[PDB]
């Protein structure tokens, strides 16, 4: 049963390295949305 | 021992599995606004 620890020790630092690049893509994507409704803001289409 | 050892990294991977399917999620859902903004945009002449 102990051999579960390494496994479990191993895919967690995985998965929380993954947590960041995800949170860096979701932060880009805010950006561009911002962007995208500013744009659409100063051409009178945002209402 | 390890017993609870095993039980705590259990739970740490859950949590970190949901969070990764909720930034997955997110992620998605974020192409989707931006297709729909540059619809709009391609729409009003404002992308050429």
């Amino acid at each position: 049963s102990e051999r579960q620890i390494l496994r479990l020790k191993q895919i967690n630092i995985q998965l929380a390295t993954k947590i960041q690049h995800l949170e860096f893509s979701c932060s880009e994507k805010e950006q561009e949305i911002e962007r995208l409704n500013k744009l659409l803001k100063q051409n009178g289409l945002l209402g």
